[PDB]
């Protein structure tokens, strides 16, 4: 499966295959791995024989999905001990904050930090939710709540064609 997880990859909405954006000289400086807020056609499938790339403003869900996918990929490849569950306050929100411009051109009291929990809590087939540490855990309360992706197969993440 010809994937390059961790690169900025883009799936073509017509042929449904995967590509890394670099392959085309697309500017990735404002891009992120594991985005879903775009529509892409490869140059084989698109009418003009050029690439098509339509970036959409990320909704709450896309922001969470991309933060979680990225935090989880980085933890899986860099940490001695991989985490799959990330803190809303210490991890998710600083991510969204930091890479804001990679997900939206909206200008920046932002109200989105209040709403990300509702967002993930209602998409239970996408997100894993722990309001509190497991009984018998040494995990400190301050770090909670915590969120993670139901589907740990990061290749499955893509636009909603
Ligand atoms: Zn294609």
């Amino acid at each position: 499966n010809g994937r390059q997880l961790g690169e900025v990859e883009l799936q073509c909405g017509i042929c449904t295959k995967w590509f890394t954006a670099d392959t085309f000289g697309i500017d990735t400086s404002s891009c992120l791995p594991f985005m879903t807020n775009y529509s892409f056609h490869c140059n084989v499938c698109h009418h003009s024989g050029n690439t098509y790339f339509l970036r959409k403003q990320a909704n709450l869900k896309e922001m969470c999905l991309s933060a979680l996918a990225n935090l989880t990929w980085q933890s899986r490849t860099q940490d001695e001990h991989p985490k799959t569950m990330f803190s809303k306050d210490k991890d998710i929100i600083p991510f969204i904050d930091k890479y804001w411009e990679c997900m939206t051109t909206r200008q920046r009291k932002m109200t989105w930090p209040n709403n990300i929990v509702k967002t993930m809590s209602k998409e239970r087939d996408v997100f894993l939710v722990k309001e509190h540490p497991d009984p018998g855990s040494k995990d400190p309360e301050e770090d909670y709540p915590k969120f993670g992706l139901l589907d740990q197969d990061l290749s499955n993440i893509g636009p909603a064609y």
